[PDB]
Formats: C-alpha cells, structure tokens, sequence
C-alpha cells in the first residue's frame, strides 16, 4: 500500500487510485484524479517526488530522486509502462513513452512526446509539443498532443469503482 | 494466489498454468494452458483484451497491455522475456521477445521469430517467421534458429507449482 | 523471501529486502546489501550472489542461466529497473537504471553501464571505464560512481522506519 519512511508519509488525494502491488514510499505527493498502477513504485527519500493532479504512472513503471532533481510530474501527465522517471520535471500533457528513461534535471515541455525506449539524459530539454526519441534521446519533431491522461482518468475511476481480487 | 476481476472482467487461467507471486493478471485475460507469468509480471486487459496463449511464459517484470483496436495476443510457446513490454502486438507460436525489449501497437512478430533485447519495435512492424530484430528501433537483420525457452519454461514452471514456498 | 525445491535464499540479518521485493531460489545476499520495491531476485537453474553492500533498486531484475551465474561484487549498484543476467559485476561497478546485461558479461571494477545500455553476452566492459548505447559501446573513463555508500546508508535507514500507513 502506501509507507511512511522515518517521517515521510505520502500524501494521496482520495480521488487518486492506487493499484495493489503499487509502492508509494515516504516523500511522495499525489495529486487528485492521479492513478499509480500495478507493480510501480514511487519513492521519495533523499529528495521528493510529485505526481501532479490526473496524472497515471502505468505499470512497472518507477519514480525516485535525488538531492536536488526532485521528480515534478506536472497535471495530466502520463508515464507509460515501465518506464523510469528520475529526479526531472515533466509538464502539464507530457508523455514518456512506455519503456523510456528520463535522467535527472531533464526537462520534458508541455504536451511534449518522450519515445518508446528512449534514453533522456540528465539535463537534456525537450521543448514543448516535441517527439523526442532514441538511445541517447534526441528531439526529432512536433508531434501531436498526447492524448492519454484523459484516458486514465476516467479509466481509474473504473478501476475504483470495480477491482475485486479472485482467487484460484 | 489471486487474479483481479475489472468490472465483469475475470481473468481465464487453466489450472495447470503458474501465476508467480507478485504476478498481476487484470481484467480480459486469457491465460493459456502450461502458461506461466513470473515474478512481478503484470497482465492487464482493460482497454482491450489479451491472450497469453499455452504454453507462454511472461517472464519477470515484463508488462502486457492492450489499446483500443490493438489486441495483445501472444500464441503459443511463445517467450517474452525479463522486464520485456508488448503492447497490443501479435506474437505468433514459438516466437520470443528478448528481455528488456519494447513491441509496441499494431505489430507482428512472425512464427519463430526473435525480437533482440533491448529493442523497441515500432508499432505495425512486421518481423517476418524466424528472422531477428534488433536495435533502437528494431530492424529485421538476418535469420535465426527458434529459440528453445518456451519448453524449459514449461518444465520450470512445473516445478514451481510443486515446491515453491514462502520462508522466513 | 521464496525457497525453491532445495534452493534456500540465504540473506545476512543487516541486509534490506524492501516490501514487494522477490528473492527466490539459489540466492545469497551479502552483509549491509539492499534489494528494493519491486525488484526480482530469482536462482533457479543457476546461482545468484548479491554481493555486500550491493543494492538492487527498485523493479530490477536478476536471473542466471546454466553455467552463467550472476555473481554481483561488493559495493555494486544495480540501477532501477535494470536487468543483470548471468553476468560478473565487480567491485564499485555501477549498472544505469533501465540498462541490460546479458549472460557471460563482465563489468569491471568502478565500471559504469550507462541508463538503458545493452551490454551483449560476453562483451566486457574494463575497469573504470564507461558504456553506453544498444548494443553497448566503450567509451571513455569514467569516475567512481558514489550510490553505494548512500545506499548502504539508506538501506539501514529502511530496516528501521518503514511501516504502512
Ligand atoms: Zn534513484
Ligand atoms: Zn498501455
Ligand atoms: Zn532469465
């Protein structure tokens, strides 16, 4: 569920869903109409982590920080299935793509595209309403704004109203 | 160990199937006979549906998921591997997704074939029967004998049915 | 922590294993090590070894196949979400978040796997150097990373304050 690390407890909005198996650790804000999926983790200890308002962080996926590079989503933001957010800030419509890594102080704009399995490096910018893609990354258009937040808002209050576990 | 119903969407497990601890199978999921899904794997069928066929092994951390129109079907002996993402694609039998990799809407990797590790697959890439792909992004490179892990997995999995405890 | 058939995880008392995490089967786990949320530590058909002081960050996974085991030295730092397999880390070496090494592999002392990085069987990356790309490429010196003495430091922090609120 949610911990408190010493002192550090996580402050969740009710309306935000918190999937079984998701890990919401110490120095950790999340926001209203947020959804945390199952098996990712969010973490804050040596530096805080924000999940801004309707935003989702998909399965597997992970949240830290360090001194610093807090780890700032901004309002509906997606972070797509395994992917790694660290210590960066990512504006309100952003989506790193499922698979990516965004290093610290990296900075994704507005509305901007963060590719599949792309590699962010610590610092880099990634204007607003721009695809930025590959291993290190690098931006490579415009592109359309994302259109998954939206999405899983109104997914996770599914979620919320209907998760039953079974057993077998 | 326990399966999570979405709305009126219970997962199908055969019986002789292997759900790992820490292992998340949600909502339209069919998992197959002899299928196994490993530690901290999760399976999500919300959106859309999603098949892990017989014989198929979900191996540790990877995610399946399914967007609208894009099916996540794997058939059978299929592999996907550690911390692996396949994302409303089509696996045909006997093929396998390289650990780490990312197969993202729309794709298809053929019978046999191997997705190398840490390659994306960009969405509606066609892998032709028992070629290799590899790279950021995946390019279809040569072919490549049928990977051997779906019968060992089976095997291993048995034996995880039998004697896998919890200890202290 | 998971016994398979025989295969007894063996962890030292001072060593971290976060909620969530997974350690199965043929595992040891060394004296002030750390395996963290979400992480999976699975020795089956060959042995692993987390060594002292090592930490195994959150979603990470370690496996080993036949004749390749995965043996992580001391003060070594799997970064989260990464992918060790079958493969020799040394001493103070650090493996990037989200990177993957693969069976046979060597990474050498006070190394550096960058984030994302797919180092192929076998290849070996030499001591105090860097690797980046897919596949992995050597590239320069690099400085001794510094995670596991603040990981270290965290994970007894861990062992002592967490609690579910
Ligand atoms: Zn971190
Ligand atoms: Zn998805
Ligand atoms: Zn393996």
């Amino acid at each position: 569920s949610v911990y408190r690390f010493e002192d550090k407890t996580p402050a969740v909005h009710p309306t935000a869903f918190i999937a079984p198996g998701a890990y919401v650790v110490g120095a950790v804000e999340v926001g209203e109409g947020a959804s945390i999926w199952f098996g990712a983790v969010v973490r804050g200890d040596l530096e805080r982590v924000v999940v801004g308002p309707g935003t989702n962080v998909q399965d597997g996926a992970v949240l830290h920080a360090d001194p610093g590079f807090p780890c700032l989503l901004g309002p509906e933001v997606t972070v797509g299935h395994r992917a790694v957010v660290h210590g960066a800030v990512v504006e309100e419509g952003a989506l790193v793509g499922m698979g990516a890594v965004v290093l610290n102080g990296a900075r994704i704009g507005k509305n901007a595209v963060v590719g599949a399995g792309a590699v962010v490096p610590p610092g880099m910018e990634v204007p607003e309403g721009r695809l930025a893609l590959g291993v290190p990354a690098r931006v490579v258009r415009p592109i359309d704004p994302p259109g998954n937040a939206p999405r899983y808002r109104a997914l996770a209050e599914r979620y919320r109203k209907a998760l039953f576990p079974v057993a077998t």
